[PDB]
C-alpha cells in the first residue's frame, strides 16, 4: 500500500507530471501517488516549504513525500533524502488529524526527498531527522539524467525506489547537517508592544489573507481569542476586530474577521467574502499586531 | 475497491486537497479518491451543486461523494450524510451511462455527506433519498475539529470512514426533510411566448454559453430539434440559428450553434470557437428564448 | 493492474473528467487513471499531440492511451484505437527512461485511443503502429451517444473495455494507413548555414521558449553543445549565447541560456528568471538560428 | 475679449469639439475659448456638475460657462441659460482667488449654459441665480439640429451668442424655478458622533480620495486641523491621521495624509505617492469619519 | 484674424504638439490654434482623414488645416498644400452648420496642409481642390529639417506661413493630380436588398459603433427612417430596431437604437449605455444592414 | 501678445487646469495660454524637466513658462523665478527653429517660474540664467494661498503677472546659485568599449525607446550614422542595426530602427509600428550600445 506524495512546480499544463508519475508507477507497481499541488511559483523556495511542512501526520506511516523545485537542475548537485523524526508534536498544530482524537503516528515514519536547496528548512525545523543521505546511486537515478529535468531524475525516480522498499541508507552517502542548504526565516519582531511581520500568503482561492505571525508569538503577549486587536497591513491599511476562532464570528457577510489560521498563524479575512482581491493584497506586504 | 469523489472549493494550489486525501488512505486504505473538481466559486452553493449533481450514474455502486464549500466552518453547523434513491435523472428507460445501452445502476447505492447548507438541493431533488443522517459521531469526526477546515473534518474524514464501510445509520441522529437546508431555485418566467431565464454558467474551457432553459420549457413552447429559434442575452446582444444537437451542425467554424448542453439545457457556442470568451459574457447575464 | 493515461481538452473546473473517471472504474474495476493534462488550447490538435508524444517509455508495458479534443463530436465521425509498434523515438541504444540504463519497453505494447482527427500524426510517426481500427462496437460504446461529448463516449468509454482486455481487433473493423487523418507539420527549413523555424510553445509555468528545431536537424548543420548561436526569435531579437545542456550554465540568476530541452528541441530560457513572460513572446512567432 | 469656458463629455479623440470650437470663432470672432474638461464619464450629470460649480471667482467677469452631457440629444428639451448671482461666498473657499486679497467679483457677472438635465444643480446652490431662460430661439440655435448632436446644437452655438452680447432674456421664454430640473445631494449622516458619507471622487492623476464630507460638516462636529481621526473607507479599509493643511505633513514619502482638500473637503492621501490605485478604491464607496 | 485648426498623431504626453504651436506664434503672431485632436492610431492615415474631412463648415473662410501623420518624416518626400473647392458635401440647400439656416461658407476659402501621403484622400473627394502645391521653399520649412520630425517642419511650420498670408502658389511647384497619393475607400457593397460594410470606428467615450454605410447608400434602397432594420455585427449579432433620429427614441435606458449619426452613417447604439465596451465590439468588424 | 506657456502634473480630466488658465486671463487680458502637456507621471522631476528644457528655441521672445509639479505645496517653500541667458541648446551656429535657417532668438528673453524642488534643473545646465528670485510678493501670490494648490497659487497666477510685465526682480529676493536646488542626472558608465545608460522614455504614443545615451557619448566611442550596432534592453532583450537619421531607413514597416531622436539621443524604433507596447519596454530599463 504505499504512498508517495508528490510536490512540485513543474505545473498542470503539460505532460511533465505525468512522465514522473508513469515512472513512479513503473518503478512501485503498488504505489498510489497522491498529487499535494504543482502550481508553486518556480524557484520559489520558500514558498514550496508551506506546502509541504505541515504533510505527515495526514498521511499513512511509510509515506514517501517527492517534493521539489529544481533550478539547479542539470548541475553537480545531488538531492538529499530524509527520514524526518516526529510528524506533529512541534508541528502538532491542536494534535494528531483525524476522526476521535486523531491519529497518533509513530516517530521515524517519513521520507522526504528533494533537491539540496533548503525546500526542506521547516520540515526539518519542525520535525527533526534522524537521517539524511545523498542521492548518488545508480540504483535509484539515471545514469544519464536529462540536464534540464532533475525533477524528475533526481527526486520523482528515486522516490519510487524508496517507496518501493529500496534501503534509504544505500542511496549515498550520510549528509553532516552542515551540508543540509538552509535558508533563512525571517523572525517576527517587537515594537514595542506590537508584533512586527510580513504576509507569509494570499490563501487562494479565497483571498483570506495569512501572516506569519504564530499562535506561539500572539500567546507569549497576552494575546487569545476576544482580545482586540489592530492589525495594520502594508504599513497604511489596517484593520480593527477581535481574535476569533473563525470567520462567521465576524457576523454578516463581509465583515472582517481576524483569526488563526489551521496551520495556527494570525490571520485576516472578510466573512464570506475575499479580503485580498478586491485590495490587490499581496504576499510580501508588512504586517503589524497590537492589542 | 470503494471509491470516493471529491467536490470541493479547496482549490488545487496549496496542500489543503492532500491534506484531506492523506486521511482519506489514513482510514479506508483500499480506497480510490477521485477529483471532481476543487476550482469551483468560493462559498457558490448552487454552482457546487451543478458539479455533483449527475456525478451517480457514472460511479460504480457504493461510491461516497464527498462534496463541500463550508462557508460555516468553526461554527455548532454539523453536515448531512444522506444515502440517495434513484441513480438516474430518469426512472424507467433511465437514460444509462456506459457501452451499449448503459449501466443501469441500483437504488440506494450512493450516499453523499456535504455541509447542511444547501449543497446538496439538486441531488436530493432530481434523485430523492432513502435516509439522512447528522455527522456528529465521534467515531467519524475529529474531538476537537480545526475551526477553519470543517471540509477536512466534517467532509473528508468522516466520507473516508463511510467508504470503510462505518454504518451510515451510526454517524448521528436521523434528520427530519425540514431540517436538510435548500436554495431556492429561480425559475424560468414566461413573457408572450418567449422563455425568460439566466445564463447558469460559461462552460470552461470551451466559452460555450449555458442557460437555465430546459428543454422541457421548450417542448413546452413548442420548440424541438429543427425550430429556428432567437436567443437574447444580457438583454442587449442577439443571436438566431436552428436548434440542433450539435456544434459542427452550425457548418463553418466560428458559425453559431444553438442546441441541448449533455445536461439537456439550452445552451449557445460558436463551432469549434470561443462564444463567451470575446464578447465576454458571463453567469447571470439574462436569457430569453423565442421560436 | 491496468492503467489509463488521460489527455483531454475538457478542463479540470467542472465534472467532466470526473465522469469519464467514473465510467473508466466502471468498466475497469482495477484500473489506474493518470492524468496527462486536461488544459489544452481546445481544439488545438497539435498541441494536443505534443502532451502525448513521448508518453510510451515512461509507463507500464499495456497502458492505456485515452487522447482527445474532440470538435467533430455528434457527427458520424468514428474514433481510431491504434497499437504503436516502437516506444521510443530511438531505438538503436535508445534513451531510455528510469534509473540505471533506464527501462527498455517491449513493441507493440500500448495503444493509443483518440478522434480520428489527426490528434495522433506525430504519435504514428515517432512510433510506428501494427494495426488501427475503427472504433463503432456497441460492446465499447454507447448505443446512444451523447452528442456534445464524444470525449466521454468515444474515448474514456471504450478506452476502459481496452484496459480490461477487451480485444483491439474487435473495436471495429480495420482501418487503412489513408484513413487515419492527419496534419501537416511544417518542416524546419534552411537557407546557410541558418535554420528558420517557430516558437513551438510557451513552456508554462516557466516561461521557457520552445522552438521546432531539433537536435537532429542541429547536428545536420554541425551544431554542438559550445556553438555560439544567434537565436533570433520573432525575426528581430537576436539572442547570443552558446549551445549548453542547462540553464545554470548561463551563469548568473537571468542570464540568457541556449539549450537542448527534455523533448530534445532547441530551446531559450533565462536562468532561474522567466524570459517569455516579462517580453510576452508567444507561440507561432519565428525563430531563426545560426552559429 | 470674451471667454467661454467649456465643459463637456464629448472626448478629445476625435473632432467633435474642433466643430464647437469652429462654430464658437464663427459666431464671435474676439472670442477665447477655454477648455475645461472633456473628459467626464458620458451621462454622469453629479460628475459634470463638480467639474463646473468652483469655475466663476477664477474667470474674468462677463465669462460664459458652457457645460454639457446631452443624453436627452434630439428630444424636445431645450437647454436652460441662467445668470447666476454670487461668484464666491456661500462658493468661497477661502474667499476670492488671485494674488494679494484676491479678486473680487461682482454679483450677476457669469452666464451658464448646459441642457435642462440637472447638470446645473450644484452651480444654482452654491451661487443663486438672478434670471434664468429656455434656450428656443432660431437666433441662437440651428433651425435643423443634428439630432445626436445637441451638445453642439443646443450649448456651443447659443454659448457663442451669448459670449458675442446676444441678449440673455431673448433666447426664450423666462423658467420659473420648478422648470429647472436638479438632482438629489445625498446629505452627510451622523451615526452617531461619526459622519458617514462617500467617496465624492477619486482625484486623478494623483490617486487622492476626495469625500463629501465638507469643512462646515467638520466644524459643526467640533473637528479642526490637528484632531487625531479615523477615517473608514469601503467600510473596512481604515485609516488614522492627524488632520493637516497639506501631504507634506504626514512627513516621510508614502505616509497617510487626512487633509480638507481646495474645494474644502475632506480627503485623504499619502505623502506624494498614490492612495487610490494600489488598493483599487473606486468612487461610490462609503466613508465614515470620526474624532 | 488668422485661425489654425491642428490635427496630428503626436499625442498631449509631451511638448512635441506645444514647439509646433511655438513656432505657429513665432511665425503668425494674430494667429489663433485651434486643436481638433492629437490621439489618432499613429500612421492610420484612414482613421486621421475621419477626422478632418468635415471641418471646413464649422470655420471661418481662410482658415488653414494643418493635419499631419507623417511615418516617411526623414525622407525625400515633401508635404502637399491644397486649396479646396466647396466646404460641404452638399451645396444644393448646403445643411451648412450654425445657428438659424447655418453659415454658408464661399468656395475655395480653405487651405488643407498635409503630408503627402493619402490623409487628404477624403478631403479631395468629398469638397474637390482648386490648386495644389509640394511644400519645398526655404521660406516656409526650415532648410536643415529634423528627420524625425517633419510633423513640425513640412506641416505647421508652413501651415503658419500660409496662415500669416504667404502665397500659396509660392510653396513649390504645382502637382498634377496623379501625383497625388490616395488610399483606397472600400466600397460600400450589394447582396440583396442588403448592404455589406464594415464598423468604420467605435465612437468614444459612449461606445457607440459607426458603420461606413451612409444615409445616401441607404436612400439607394429606400430605407428610411421608421424601417424595421436587422443589423448585423461580427456576422453573427442580428441587432434589431427602427431606424430613428436618435438615442432616446430606443426608449428605456441601455435599449438599442439604429440611427445615422452626425456625420451621416448608419450607426447603432444603446440610449445613454455603451453598447461597443461591454461585448468589446471593434473597428473593422463587419457591419450587414438589411430590412 | 504676451504667451504663456504651461506645463503642470495637473491631468486633464478635472477643472483644477482651467482655474489657473482662468486666473492667467483675469491678471493678463491679452495674453494666450499655450499647452505644454499636463500629463506627466506626479512628481516625477525628471520627467517633468524633459518637457521644458527645449521649449524656449520654439517660442516668441518674452514667451513665460509656467511649469509645476508641486509636492511640497502648503509647505514654507517659495517658487522660483528666472530669466534664462541662451535660448539654444547650442551657441555660435545655434541650431534655431523654424523655416530658412531657423529663428535666431535673443540672449535673456524667456522666463521660467516654477517650484524650487530641482524642475529647472536641466533648463539652467542647458540656458544658464541671467538672474534668479524667491516669489514671496503679494503684489505677484495670494496672500492666503490653497494649502493643496500651489501650481495654482505659486506658479499659475504669478506666471501671469509676469506675462502682463510686472519686473522680474520685483517677485522677491534675490537666490544665490546655490539655493536653486537641482537634481542629480546619472551618467552613462563605460564598461569595456560598450556605453551604458537607461531608457530614459517610452516616447508615446509611438512607442520608440529613447534612451539617455547621448550623440556626444557616442561619437566618443566612435559612432555615427551607418555604423553597425548593438543595442541591449532591460538586461535580456537584444536589437541589431546600423545607427539611421530616421525610420524607413530600416526599410520594410516593423523593421528595427536605430537612430538618433530629435533631442539628439540614441533611440531605437520600429518602422511604422510600436517597438515598446508589445515587449512591454519600460524607462528606468538599463540600455547598452557598442560598435
Ligand atoms: N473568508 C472565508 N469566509 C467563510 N468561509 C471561508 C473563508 N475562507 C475559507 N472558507 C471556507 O472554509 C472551508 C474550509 F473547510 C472552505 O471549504 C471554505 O468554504
Ligand atoms: N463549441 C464547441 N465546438 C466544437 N466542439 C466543442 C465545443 N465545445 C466543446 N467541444 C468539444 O466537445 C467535446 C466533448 F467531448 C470536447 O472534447 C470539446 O473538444
Ligand atoms: N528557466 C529555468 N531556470 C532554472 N531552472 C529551471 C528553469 N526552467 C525550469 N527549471 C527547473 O527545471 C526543473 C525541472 F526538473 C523544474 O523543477 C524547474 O524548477
Ligand atoms: N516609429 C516610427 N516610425 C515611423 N514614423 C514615426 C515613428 N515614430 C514617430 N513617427 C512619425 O514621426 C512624425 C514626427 F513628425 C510623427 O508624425 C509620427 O507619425
Ligand atoms: N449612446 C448614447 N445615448 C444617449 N446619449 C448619447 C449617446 N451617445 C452620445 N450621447 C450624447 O450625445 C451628446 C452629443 F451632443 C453627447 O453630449 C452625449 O452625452
Ligand atoms: N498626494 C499628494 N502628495 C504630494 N503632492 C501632491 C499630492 N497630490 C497632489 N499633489 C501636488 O499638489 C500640487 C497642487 F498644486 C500638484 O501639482 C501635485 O504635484
Amino acid at each position: 500500500r504505499p504512498i508517495i506524495a508528490f510536490m512540485s512546480d513543474l505545473g498542470t499544463t503539460d505532460d511533465s507530471v505525468a512522465q514522473c508519475k508513469g515512472l513512479m508507477y513503473s518503478i512501485c507497481p503498488d504505489v498510489t501517488v497522491v498529487d499535494v499541488c504543482h502550481s508553486m511559483t518556480p524557484w520559489d523556495v520558500e514558498e514550496g516549504a508551506r506546502y509541504i511542512v505541515d504533510l505527515p501526520r495526514f498521511f499513512p506511516e511509510g509515506t514517501v513525500f517527492a517534493t521539489t523545485t529544481y533550478p539547479a537542475t542539470g548541475t553537480t548537485t545531488r538531492s538529499v533524502a530524509v527520514r524526518i523524526k516526529q510528524a506533529a508534536k512541534g508541528g502538532a498544530r491542536g494534535q494528531w488529524a483525524g476522526s476521535g482524537a486523531g491519529f497518533e503516528r509513530a516517530e521515524g515514519s517519513y521520507i522526504y526527498i528533494a533537491p539540496n536547496n533548503g525546500l526542506l528548512t521547516t520540515v526539518l525545523e519542525e520535525h527533526g531527522y534522524l537521517e539524511a543521505y545523498e542521492v548518488t546511486s545508480p540504483k535509484v537515478i539515471p545514469e544519464q539524467p536529462e540536464p534540464t529535468f532533475y525533477s524528475r531524475e533526481m527526486v520523482a525516480i528515486p522516490s519510487a525506489h524508496l517507496a518501493a522498499g529500496f534501503p534509504l541508507s544505500e542511496v549515498g552517502r550520510p549528509l553532516e547537517d552542515h551540508e543540509i542548504v538552509r535558508f533563512n526565516r525571517p523572525a517576527v519582531e517587537q515594537d514595542g508592544e506590537a508584533l512586527v511581520g510580513v504576509v507569509s500568503a494570499i490563501d487562494h482561492p479565497f483571498g483570506n489573507v495569512w501572516t506569519n505571525i504564530h499562535r506561539t508569538d500572539l500567546e507569549k503577549a497576552g494575546i487569545g481569542y476576544g482580545a482586540r486587536l489592530r492589525l495594520t497591513l502594508d504599513g497604511v491599511l489596517p484593520f480593527e476586530a477581535p481574535l476569533t476562532p473563525t470567520f462567521a464570528d465576524a457576523g454578516e457577510i463581509g465583515n472582517i474577521a481576524i483569526y488563526l489560521n489551521s496551520r495556527g498563524y494570525l490571520s485576516i479575512a472578510r466573512n464570506a467574502a475575499s479580503l485580498a482581491y478586491p485590495y490587490h493584497l499581496k504576499e510580501g506586504m508588512s504586517a503589524r499586531v497590537e492589542a
